[PDB]
């Protein structure tokens, strides 16, 4: 998995519209995730 650290304002679907995949293929890398409570520092897969 290539990681990405949650910054300050980003969603998980600015974070994929970025990287040109789906919502839910990033959903798919990143085990139940709770996209509405996403912390600072979260570490994610975006591959
Ligand atoms: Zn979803
Ligand atoms: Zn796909
Ligand atoms: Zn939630």
């Amino acid at each position: 998995c290539t990681t990405y650290t949650i910054k300050s304002g980003d969603t998980c679907y600015a974070i994929s519209q970025a990287r040109g995949i789906s919502l839910s293929d990033f959903e798919s890398w990143n085990a139940g995730i709770d996209c509405n409570n996403l912390q600072i520092g979260q570490v994610v897969c975006v591959s």
